[PDB]
């Protein structure tokens, strides 16, 4: 339960990533050390979620460098290429001004990023963000076979490379709904 | 015909709980210390605080919906999962420029004027179902075919429940209004 | 083509009446006519409201027009869709934005008349659920006129609800729609 | 490869071609070049502004490329979408973001790369309405080449207006989707 949860959320971190390059570029107060860090409170800590979705970022490739233990059966392929843009359009567009001048109201502002990471994550609509594109991630559903178990149905996957049909290669589960996959050598 | 009206706006309130919560947040005055200016100051927090207790009693009214067994019939069949969900009414009805801005009355009841119109037009497009904040209380929507214990078989409404429920399940219902309805589980 | 644009446009001049009548209280700021010098986009949204009304009677007047018109009908099935994109870009930037100088708001003008053209050419006019509000129901209905013959599913406009195989009645937009009436 | 993308990139910055327009009107600030250097804004996008019309005559050199090509197409038929999530978000909200103060000025220029680099790969530049103000009506066609196979419905970008089943003209963006136009 937890280990499902917190890999969870680090693509939607990862896909904050492209939103957080913005508040330093927005917000430049620019020798009294102690005023600057004072005046630009806001770049100093939204820089460490910077520092997270890298982190998050190594993280994800680093569950595909876990080689020698992985399940190799894929059955077909089908590239269906949503990426439904209208998520761009709810999470980066309304924080226009992201630090109007008053810290009481950027506790609510960053109230908010934190609020809608419950929304949209339990609504399990992580993975068609279109911020997740900027990393060369495909997605679409394939309905493989287990080596021990059954015939899934069609499931979404997120992975960076693009898969041929029925193609045995690598690959590690997510969940029961999405994946990631790999490449046979 | 009142009541069905009445619950689809409280519906509504539900839905913008969170925007409430947001706007006490935002909006509220420091007072970092005569406390009648400082109530002047105080007016859109106060309302909007009125908004959120009259979101309390609406989320205890649909746990009362929930809690009413006496007169309730069971009579479910099958399940399909619809999982509309569609975040751009998020995106319209949470952030106006998130809610409202600090500069003046008139413009302050203007976006007043603004969030009941979009209360109106989307209470009368029979679409009011649409936020995923109702997703943050714990709810799923997903749309089944149902029969009925007097009249018979239902054409795809769609229903809302908190609790999982699956297939050829026979489990508790509600009466939202002759369109949409809340499902329970039958313990 | 003159009136079939002219009646054309006027749907997205009373889809836009709403925010008219909302940028009347936005920006009102109040030996009078300094008073009329600040606060001139007041009245020319008011006079655009007054082609609002103008429009409104004018389709009124369109749907008392049931006698030299034909009137048949047969059939009917419901879509009904009337997405939010469409007020997502109407409404949600006069609010997003701010609104305070002059010179901008020729831009914005010029924002609405070509946002205007957009939706002119592209046969997206039919649209923003704020013409719903005015008791408007969406959806294409294959209709007969024995004269002509039976046309196939074109998107319909009426104010109330009309059910399957009954000859009520209607009037013609253009090539492609229309809208509708009951029958007595 | 190489020239594909620089092709392709071209419907996107010829979709921005109105934005450009407003730009020098919402920041107009009306020896002389202290009135050039306060109006930074307006005068680098009348250069894009010339771009988009450097590539409005650079694809029409494509349509009349020369006539050993664009042979011949068998079938067509029409999706006529132009979804609206790509406006309110690439024309529109720039003008619901404000333009007073210079590294802000800088930040929103990245802010339109960073959609273009999305917007690229996820191969959705045949969709802005924009684009179809220019007089495009965007619709998918299977085509039949000759010397090759039988394609699956890929996407046709035409000015002007086509029928179904008739052996017409061409011209390419790449291998995929294609400009159409008419025969002779």
């Amino acid at each position: 339960m937890q280990r499902n949860t917190y890999n969870k959320v680090g693509l939607y971190i990862l896909s904050l990533a492209m939103l957080f390059v913005f508040i330093i570029i927005l917000t430049a107060k620019i020798i009294g050390l102690k005023k600057l860090v004072l005046t630009n409170i806001v770049p100093i800590v939204c820089f460490v979620f910077f520092l997270f979705s890298i982190y998050f970022y190594n993280r994800l490739k680093n569950i595909t460098k876990y080689n020698g233990q992985d399940s190799v059966k894929i059955t077909s392929c089908q590239s269906e290429s949503y990426e439904s843009l209208t998520f761009l359009a709810t999470y980066i567009v309304p924080f226009m001004g992201f630090s109007f001048e008053d810290m009481q109201k950027n506790i609510a502002y960053l109230l908010l990023v934190v609020v809608i990471g419950i929304i949209f994550i339990k609504t399990d609509k992580y993975y068609a963000n279109p911020t997740l594109a900027l990393f060369g991630f495909k997605l679409y559903r394939v309905n493989i076979l287990h080596p021990g178990s059954g015939e899934t149905k069609n499931l979404i996957a997120i992975s960076n490379d693009v898969l041929k049909v029925d193609d045995n290669v690598y690959y590690s589960f997510f969940d029961e709904f999405v994946f990631i996959a790999r490449k046979k050598i």
